[PDB]
């Protein structure tokens, strides 16, 4: 991806877009129970924490386009994983405006509380004041398409979350792309049933995991991916597409039956995009936050994978790749041992920044026992091993658990925490409890038991 202009909306004709410049992050009662080092990112040029220029640290992760056009391998990875969501079946239908706006069947409403974009948020119109989930009234609706049409700017929000204290002082702070409301609706209704096709099917034929909900998900992986295990991360993934992979992808969807609306990646692909009071140009860069953006990520994931075991082991045998994205985030595996540094080095030369899987100083062997999806680890149970349990270390737990963003979501906040926490054991579990029962808050939060969430997890299979 490569911003190719930037410049003062006004004279573009666009109207400066307001966006909060605190951060609603502060101390929970738990702040000093737990440890952590993580703190608010920086949403303001102006921030005190800042060691160098905001604006040039949050554009940086455009680190430019390095392919151009959709080489042999590439046009090879596009027939092998096309051919193989083509025994999907997927309903190739649009879907209809209604269930694009309030959920179907592996497909989940519009979520009311996001931004509703341009040139919504600039009129200081708001979603709930366009769609009623009771009623599923798309009239309102249909009448702002009609208005102002699609392929509207993209409205650039610095993410409110936590970051360590180097990326706050570097000004490291990520940022959401809203699209308009008009185009998320008719992106929903152009690939509606796509979505719903992966979100029901998460596994090693679509290749994604998106939708998916690791407390069942995780005992059936290992039995979908083959003898050797490979993983890698990515630097600025999204950031770093170049063209070509969107081409790669739109040729993928022509081959199972959305050749019908292609021009929809281009949306993705070449964008328009608005921050405070500038308005700028990328080409490239899949923008992280619009709809659809987690799975053309993953099916993007799939060709590029794909694209560099062609590349760098000719011969190969894609039917043998078994391999899982959410996202930039994978886990794949292969009959042979294969050379993740190797495949990293074929990467550079496709725009791709690879590293270590788990910020890993080395390439090394990725196993069951050190191999991570979602930050989560594979542990069998210990009465049930045919049971697999997502372990999420106790540290992302503690730096989260550590902040709130509305004192009101404390009970849900920390029932979510304690979802992930559990797998790690009883005896962590409930030191865990123990330490948020320490304080006021804590005691009065309605949390359950460990024996009590591994009956929930034996019965929800
Ligand atoms: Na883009």
């Amino acid at each position: 991806g490569e911003i190719q202009w930037m410049r003062p909306s006004k004279e573009v004709g666009y109207p400066i877009i307001n966006a909060p410049s605190k951060t609603k992050l502060e101390p929970s009662a738990f702040h000093y129970v737990f440890e952590g080092v993580k703190e608010p990112a920086v949403l303001t040029k102006n921030d005190p924490r800042l060691k160098t220029d905001f604006e040039e640290a949050i554009f940086s992760k455009y680190v430019g386009n390095k392919i151009t056009e959709v080489d042999e391998y590439m046009k090879e990875a596009v027939d092998h994983y096309a051919g193989q969501l083509m025994s999907l079946d997927i309903n190739t239908e649009q879907m209809c405006l209604e269930d694009a706006m309030y959920g179907t069947d592996g497909l989940e409403a519009l979520d009311l509380s996001t931004s509703a974009g341009y040139p919504y948020v600039a009129m200081g119109k708001k979603k709930r004041d366009i769609l009623n989930k009771q009623t599923r009234d798309t009239k309102e609706m249909q009448k702002l398409l009609d208005t102002y049409g699609i392929n509207l700017p993209l409205v650039t929000y610095v993410k409110d979350e936590l970051r360590s204290k180097t990326k706050v002082e570097q000004g490291k702070s990520r940022l959401i792309e809203a699209s308009s409301l008009n185009d998320s609706v008719a992106m929903r209704m152009a690939f509606g049933n796509l979505y719903a096709a992966f979100h029901k099917n998460p596994g090693v034929i679509t290749g994604s995991a998106v939708g998916c909900d690791p407390d069942l998900f995780w005992s059936k992986i290992p039995v979908l991916m083959e003898e050797k295990l490979f993983a890698f991360d990515y630097t600025g993934y999204d950031a770093s597409l170049s063209p070509a992979w969107f081409e790669a992808l739109k040729m993928v969807l022509e081959k199972i039956g959305f050749g019908d609306r292609v021009d929809y990646i281009d949306y993705l692909n070449h964008s328009h995009h608005l921050y405070k009071n500038k308005t700028y140009c990328v080409k490239g860069g899949m923008p992280s936050g619009v709809s659809g953006t987690s799975i053309f990520n993953s099916m993007i994931n799939n060709l590029i994978i794909r694209t560099l075991l062609l590349k760098t082991y000719k011969g190969i045998d894609l039917d043998h790749l078994k391999m899982i994205a959410y996202g930039d985030d994978v886990i794949a595996s292969y009959p042979h041992e294969v050379d993740a540094s190797l495949l990293a080095q074929s990467g550079k030369d496709y725009g791709l920044t690879m590293t270590p899987a788990d910020k890993s100083a080395t390439f090394e062997t990725v196993t069951w026992e050190n191999v991570t999806f979602l930050k989560r680890f594979f542990r069998a149970d210990e009465k049930y091993p045919f049971l697999i349990h997502p372990v999420m270390p106790m540290k992302e737990i503690h730096e989260s658990i550590r902040w709130t963003k509305d004192p009101r979501n404390t009970q849900d906040h920390v029932r979510s925490l304690c979802l992930l926490a559990w797998h790690n054991g009883e005896e962590e579990y409930n030191k865990f409890l123990a330490k948020i029962r320490s304080v006021p808050i804590g005691r009065a939060l309605d949390l359950p038991e460990y024996s009590t969430l591994y009956d929930r997890w034996l019965d929800s299979f």
